[PDB]
């Protein structure tokens, strides 16, 4: 048997079935198959999970069972081996923007999101784990090796927790274990109105019947929205300073605060709901609020679908594109939509293209007064240096005239990252993403590289040469093999950015693969993908396939000055017009006339 029995804790409802609207949920979209893609279930899995007992065990776990015959290398090692780097001159991308490595944070957090567990409100196991480096239960610590400076000065690991799981999240014991994926596995624009009944309306202004979505009333840029705070304490964003005590903002999707550039740009989506919500107020006197957020909410999961099919995924995956998504042939019920569990960590592909530092720039786009330029690491979980500091103009010219990093094999992925990372939870700034995605892996229960390069049609190397030769460096290959001992072995995150990119995208062959087949699934298996016959009118895909980035910018904002293709790098003033220049999305096709 094969058991589609199993769900528990998920948000179920009715459907109504010819509402033209989405669910916030997800649930109803495949009308067969009511849960399939909603939030709160469980991420597909392509291949069977790999655990060390076969049920929960991740590979590690046991200091005494082996993988494949090896000992499988500590993640913090292989971070300082093959992860880190010191020099950070010539690493920009050349012909990727900022806003490049910003817009895949964005579609990442629409897509997914696998909480750890918690079972801890008033717990001594989140002591346990962080105090005394003790493994058992949910708690996994990242320990460090011989000669890792860290142990000098931060302790002997890096807490670490296991990502929660379907049916309990208490112990149980039974089948495989499979991660949950809290936010909903369509393009849908959740990370803004939110994957849940509570939080979405939680989010809306229901005191006005205009369908707005609620605004913070304690501060405002230059009379421009910024999201509410969150209510929550202790709330990690005043710890960070505790004198300007500015705490996190309230959005749709609970990582919205992670670091400054990512609350802009969740700050952008929400005054262009509010704007066009407005719009369509005046277009539409007799609209009720709940018209106009579910219109306004329609129009908005469309533009995010099509900035990312039509001028994102193209430069990511290059000549790789026509190969893995075809033309659109319109919506298909027996495709599977839910985001598969390799591809959360295939996407993390974006951790590789985080450059170090962050600017303001001011209306010349020149630097923006005497700290201009800070440190990532001192802008995690950091909103006081939007509120009290200039607000968000100065950091989107950043966003459109800075560059993202480019994945390099001897430059992977910056100290401010890789050192320095500051987790919600904790109080340091000391924390490696490397290693935390490295520990996740085998949290998840992934397939080694080998697997998902058969998986994907790719030869296996089994050899030293064999490495070499796909990675096409000698160098890395060798560190490779001396920490994982053959390269079945290899965790997904590294292996699959380890790969040189393909011709005019961003990654390698494994991932241009992984990444292909999840996004052809998630249009295709889309009732309301934007395309789709009988979704919007002619008339509205029309108006619709105007839109832009660079559009969003100039009405949502007090910037005059933009390009015209916002993802490549663009040098001001030459590749800079004025705003009246550009496309505006025309409304009136959305205008309802009565009789
Ligand atoms: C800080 C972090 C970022 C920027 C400075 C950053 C950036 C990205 C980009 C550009 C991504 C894709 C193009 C991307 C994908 C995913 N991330 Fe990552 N990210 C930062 C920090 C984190 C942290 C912390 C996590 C959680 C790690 C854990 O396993 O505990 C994180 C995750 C992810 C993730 C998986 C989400 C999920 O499904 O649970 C991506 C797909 N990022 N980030
Ligand atoms: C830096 O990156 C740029 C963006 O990837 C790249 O320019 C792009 O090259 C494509 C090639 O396909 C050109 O595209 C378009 O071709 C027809 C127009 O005849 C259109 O119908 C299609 O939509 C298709 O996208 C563009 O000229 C260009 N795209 C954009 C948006 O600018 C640069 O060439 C890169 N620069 C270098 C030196 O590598
Ligand atoms: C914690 O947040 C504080 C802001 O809430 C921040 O202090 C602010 O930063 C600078 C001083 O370093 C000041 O900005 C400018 O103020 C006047 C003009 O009004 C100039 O003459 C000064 O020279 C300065 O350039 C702010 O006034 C200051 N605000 C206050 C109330 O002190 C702290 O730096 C933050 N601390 C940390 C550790 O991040
Ligand atoms: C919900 O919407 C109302 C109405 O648009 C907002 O109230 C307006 O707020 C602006 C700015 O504070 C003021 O100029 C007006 O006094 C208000 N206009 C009206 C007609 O009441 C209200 O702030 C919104 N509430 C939230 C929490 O976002
Ligand atoms: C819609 O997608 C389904 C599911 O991916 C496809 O179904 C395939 O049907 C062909 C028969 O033409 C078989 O070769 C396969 O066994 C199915 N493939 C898989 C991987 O399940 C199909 O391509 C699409 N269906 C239509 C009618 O367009
Ligand atoms: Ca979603």
């Amino acid at each position: 048997s094969w058991e589609v029995g199993c769900g528990a804790p998920v948000p179920l409802v009715k459907c109504d079935e010819n509402s033209p609207y989405r669910t916030i949920t997800g649930d109803c979209n495949n009308r067969r198959s009511p849960a399939l893609g909603a939030a709160n279930r469980a991420l597909a899995r392509w291949l069977p999970a790999e655990y060390e007992d076969g049920l929960a065990l991740p590979f590690g776990w046991t200091q005494r069972k082996t993988r494949n015959g090896f000992r499988v290398p500590l993640a913090r090692e292989v971070s300082n081996k093959i992860v880190g780097y010191l020099d950070e001159e010539g690493v920009l991308d050349q012909n990727r923007s900022l806003l490049f490595m910003q817009w895949g944070q964005i579609v990442d957090h629409d897509l997914d999101f696998a909480p750890e567990t918690e079972l801890g409100s008033n717990e001594h196991s989140k002591t346990q784990c962080e105090e005394y480096c003790i493994q058992g239960d949910n708690c996994f610590p990242i320990m460090f090796p011989k000669n890792d400076p860290k142990l000098k000065t931060q302790g002997k690991c890096m807490p670490f927790f296991r990502a929660g799981f379907v049916c309990p999240t208490p112990p149980y014991q039974s089948l495989a274990r499979e991660q949950i994926n809290a936010v909903t596995s369509f393009l849908d624009a959740s990370l803004v109105y939110g994957s849940e009944p509570s939080l979405a309306s939680r989010l809306r202004n229901l005191s006005s019947p205009l369908g707005l979505m609620a605004v913070n009333q304690e501060a405002w840029d230059h009379g421009l929205a910024y999201l509410p705070f969150n209510n929550k304490k202790p709330s990690p964003c005043e710890f960070i300073n505790t004198t300007a005590r500015v705490p996190c903002f309230l959005a749709g999707d609970f990582r919205a605060s992670e670091q400054i550039l990512l609350a802009t740009a969740h700050t952008l989506l929400l005054r262009e709901h509010n704007r066009l919500a407005r719009e369509l107020k005046k277009l539409n006197p007799h609209w009720n609020g709940e018209k106009l957020y579910q219109e306004a909410r329609k129009i908005l999961g469309a533009f995010i679908q099509i900035i990312t099919f039509r001028d994102y995924l193209p430069i990511v995956l290059g000549s790789e594109m026509q190969k893995w998504i075809p033309p659109y042939q319109g919506y298909n019920n027996s495709v599977d939509p839910r985001i598969s569990n390799v591809f959360t960590f295939a996407f993390r592909f974006g951790h590789m293209e985080v450059p170090s530092t962050v600017s303001r720039l001011d209306e010349n786009y020149q630097p923006w007064g005497p700290e201009a330029e800070l440190p990532l690491h001192t802008l995690f979980f950091n909103t006081w240096r939007i509120i009290k500091d200039g607000g968000i103009d100065p950091l989107v010219r950043g966003l459109l005239a800075k560059k993202s990093k480019l994945m390099n094999q001897d430059k992977m992925v910056t100290s401010e990252l890789r050192n320095k990372l500051f987790q919600p939870t904790h109080k340091i700034h000391g924390f490696d993403l490397a290693a935390i995605n490295l520990q996740r892996c085998r949290d998840h229960g992934m397939p080694g590289y080998n697997s998902w390069r058969g998986f994907c049609g790719l030869s296996q190397p089994k050899t030293l040469k064999g490495l070499q030769t796909v990675l096409k460096n000698k160098i890395l290959a060798k560190k490779l093999m001396d920490l994982y001992k053959t390269p079945d072995n290899i965790d997904i995150w590294i292996g699959g950015n380890a790969e040189p990119m393909v011709e005019r995208g961003r990654v390698g062959p494994l991932l241009a693969c992984l990444l292909g087949r999840q996004f052809q699934q998630i249009r295709d298996g889309d009732r309301f993908w934007w395309e789709n016959p009988g979704v919007f009118t002619e008339k509205q895909r029309d108006s619709l396939q105007k839109v832009s980035f660079s559009r969003l910018i100039c009405d949502n904002t007090h910037i005059t000055k933009v390009p015209l293709h916002a993802f490549q790098a663009n040098n001001y003033p030459h590749d800079f017009v004025d705003c009246s220049t550009v496309d505006k999305l025309d409304l009136s096709p959305w205008a309802s006339r009565e009789n």
